[PDB]
C-alpha cells in the first residue's frame, strides 16, 4: 500500500525537491511548507519515497553525499530504499547514513550524514505541517515549565494561563518554548545527572528528544530520559537519567486550546 505526507525537519521546515524541479537529479531542500507537489511524498511498501513520481535517491553512499530525486526504475536499487525509525531518523539501510539537514535556513541542501543523532536528524512524516502545542504532564501530576534561556527546565502546578508551561513539538523531534521558538529544551551534557535548561535551537544531539511508548521523554544519544531530580519538585531540577519507569520519569502530553 502506499500514502502521501509531507516530511517536516529542522526548524519546522519541510523536504522540498529544488525548484519543483522533475529532472533527474535535482536535491532535496529545506523549504516552508506547504501543498506543493514537490513537497508531496508518497511512501510505499517497496521502501521508496517518491514525489512527482520519482524517488528520494542517495546520490552516492558516503558521509556528505546529496539526496537527489531520480527515476525508480534506473536509480540504483539500494540507493533508493529508505525506513523510517520510531525516533524519527529517515535511513538508509544499505548504508546506515541518515537523512541531515546542515543548516536551519531555506535552501538548506539535505545529506546523508553519519547518524549522531541530532535534532538536524530529526523528521516527522504527516500532512499537518505546524508544531503541536501541549502541556507536559508529569510527576505529581504537574507541568513541566520553563524559565527563560539558559535557565532550568522544573515542575510548577499546571496553569492554563502559563505560557511557560506551553510546549511547540517541532517536526525535527525538539521541543520548543511555544512563545519563543528559537529556544529549545536542551541537555547540559550527555551524562547521568546532568540538568535538563534551554538553550538556542542548535540541531544538536542533546537538543532532539523521543516520547516513547513506556512515557519517557528519551534523548536519544545518552539513551537517558527526563526526571525529576530525585522525586524532589522542590529542588526545581529535571535531569537526564536511565529509565526506571518509576513515577519521577512518567510524562504526557495534553494538547492546549
Ligand atoms: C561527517 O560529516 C560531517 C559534516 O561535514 C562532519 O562534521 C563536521 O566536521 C567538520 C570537521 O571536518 C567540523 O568542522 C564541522 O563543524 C562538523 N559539523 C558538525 C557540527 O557535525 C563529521 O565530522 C566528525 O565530527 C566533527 C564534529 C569532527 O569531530 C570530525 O573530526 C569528525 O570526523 C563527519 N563524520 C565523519 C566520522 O567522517
Ligand atoms: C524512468 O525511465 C524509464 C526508462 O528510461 C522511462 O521509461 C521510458 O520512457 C521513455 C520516454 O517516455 C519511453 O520511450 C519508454 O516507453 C520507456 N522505457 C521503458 C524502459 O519503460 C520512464 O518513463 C515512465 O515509464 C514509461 C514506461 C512510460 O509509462 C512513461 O510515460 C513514464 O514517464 C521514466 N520514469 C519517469 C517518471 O520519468
Ligand atoms: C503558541 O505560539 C504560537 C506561535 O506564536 C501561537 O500562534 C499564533 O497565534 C495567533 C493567535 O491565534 C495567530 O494569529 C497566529 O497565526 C499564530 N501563529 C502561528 C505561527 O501559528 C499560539 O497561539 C501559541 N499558543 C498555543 C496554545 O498554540
Ligand atoms: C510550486 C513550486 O514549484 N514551488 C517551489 C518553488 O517556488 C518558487 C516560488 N515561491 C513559487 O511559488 O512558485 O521554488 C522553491 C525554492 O526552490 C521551492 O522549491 C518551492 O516548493
Ligand atoms: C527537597 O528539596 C528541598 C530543597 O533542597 C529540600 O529543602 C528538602 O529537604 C528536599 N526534600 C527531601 C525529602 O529531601
Amino acid at each position: 500500500t502506499s500514502f502521501t505526507r509531507n516530511i517536516v525537519g529542522r526548524d519546522g521546515l519541510c523536504v522540498d525537491v529544488r525548484n519543483g524541479y522533475d529532472t533527474d537529479g535535482t536535491p532535496l531542500q529545506l523549504w516552508p511548507c506547504g501543498t506543493q507537489r514537490n513537497q508531496r511524498w508518497t511512501f510505499d511498501s517497496d521502501d521508496t519515497i517518491r514525489s512527482m513520481g520519482k524517488c528520494m535517491t542517495a546520490n552516492g553512499l558516503n558521509n556528505g553525499s546529496n539526496i537527489v530525486i531520480f527515476n525508480c526504475s534506473t536509480a540504483a536499487e539500494n540507493a533508493i530504499k529508505w525506513e523510517v525509525p520510531i525516533d524519527g531518523s529517515i535511513i538508509n539501510p544499505s548504508s546506515g547514513l541518515v537523512m541531515t539537514a546542515p543548516r536551519a535556513a531555506s535552501r538548506t541542501i539535505l545529506l546523508l550524514e553519519d547518524n549522531i543523532y541530532a535534532a538536524s536528524q530529526g523528521w516527522t512524516v504527516t500532512n499537518n505541517v505546524k508544531p503541536i502545542v501541549a502541556s507536559i504532564v508529569g510527576y505529581k501530576e504537574m507541568c513541566l515549565q520553563s524559565n527563560g534561556e539558559n535557565n532550568g527546565v522544573w515542575m510548577e502546578d499546571c496553569e492554563a494561563t502559563s505560557l511557560q508551561q506551553q510546549w511547540a513539538l517541532y517536526g525535527d523531534r525538539t521541543i520548543r518554548v511555544n512563545s519563543t521558538r528559537g529556544l529549545c529544551v536542551t541537555t547540559n551534557g550527555y551524562n547521568s545527572k546532568d540538568l535538563i535548561i534551554i538553550l538556542k535551537c542548535q540541531g544538536l544531539p542533546s537538543q532532539r528528544w523521543f516520547f516513547n511508548s513506556d512515557g519517557a521523554i528519551v534523548n536519544p544519544k545518552s539513551r537517558l530520559v527526563m526526571d525529576v531530580r530525585a522525586s524532589n519538585v522542590s529542588l526545581r531540577e529535571i535531569i537526564i537519567f536511565p529509565a526506571t519507569g518509576n513515577p519521577n520519569q512518567q510524562w504526557v502530553t495534553q494538547v492546549l486550546p
